């Protein structure tokens, strides 16, 4: 957020500061390669379900429905990368496990979004960088998730 | 913004698309440079308002007035460029020009915020782009104060 940052500056009549001229440098710079990392993601996004869906194939009944949310899962964290926000991830998971976990099961789903984890993780291991902020936002997926 | 993006994105339901995300890395790339920009007018703001206080200060019947709005334009430039919006210019410098000429001379301001651009601009000679940059949005606050009543 630019613009928060400057409505608050502007209220206290003074010039950014340097953290907030330094978070907001980051911000952009990273830009590329959280990108990036979206652009994998997406282009494996079924090879990744796939490999999220089979780890609990047993525990399925609705298949066309969890392979729907698997994907819609990483869509949502696609989505955090690249706005490079952990809160969007916050938002579309409130009170969503109470959902699945009358639909089916609430664990299996977590063991599924591991492997997400996982699976996603797979594509960066030449590049420790990126599997940091891959690991961080996927962390804020699976922990929101439990709550 | 992304925001802008992803929202009409989630819309469909669907993943970003190879355009939008090519969109986004030009975006992104702009905003690094005009942080940059934003961080060097900050870091020296005291410097660049001396500079244009020193171009007029004979004419200065109230010396701490002056500065503060010599600081006041260069800040909300700051502003400005951060944001990438010039419009917060525009905004901001509405009918300032007849508040000014009554205060004291817009001559006078004029000049200051000639120098001000000057100021800024030196701190970019190995930096072109840079250098357009702080030169449009300059100019944008100079055009809008010498705008008509
Ligand atoms: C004259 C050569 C110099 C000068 C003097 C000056 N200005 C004022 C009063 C005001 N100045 C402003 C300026 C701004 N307000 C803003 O929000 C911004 C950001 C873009 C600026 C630059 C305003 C709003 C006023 C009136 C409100 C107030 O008084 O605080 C005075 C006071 C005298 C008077 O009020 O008649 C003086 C002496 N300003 C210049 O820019 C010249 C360098
Ligand atoms: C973060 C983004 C996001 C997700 C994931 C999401 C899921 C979501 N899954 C739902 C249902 C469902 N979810 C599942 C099951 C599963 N689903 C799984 O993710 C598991 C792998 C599996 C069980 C563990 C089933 C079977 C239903 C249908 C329930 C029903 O028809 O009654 C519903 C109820 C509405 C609907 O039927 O579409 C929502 C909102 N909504 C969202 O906005």
């Amino acid at each position: 957020l630019a613009v928060a940052t400057i409505t608050q500056a502007e209220q206290q009549d003074r010039f950014l500061g340097r953290g907030e001229l330094d978070e907001l440098a980051s911000y952009f710079a990273s830009g590329a390669k959280r990108l990036e990392i979206a652009q994998l993601l997406t282009e494996n996004s079924e090879i990744i379900v796939s490999r999220a869906a089979n780890r609990i194939f047993q525990k399925i009944e609705n298949m066309a429905k969890s392979l729907r949310d698997l994907s819609w899962f990483l869509r949502y964290a696609t989505y955090a990368i690249v706005a490079g926000d952990p809160n969007i991830i916050v938002v579309n998971t409130r009170g969503l496990r109470e959902i699945i976990e009358n639909a089916c099961s609430g664990e299996a789903t977590i063991v599924a979004l591991q492997e997400i984890k996982a699976a996603s993780l797979s594509y960066f291991r030449k590049d420790p960088e990126a599997a940091e902020i891959v690991s961080q936002y996927m962390d804020v997926l699976i922990t929101e998730f439990k709550a």
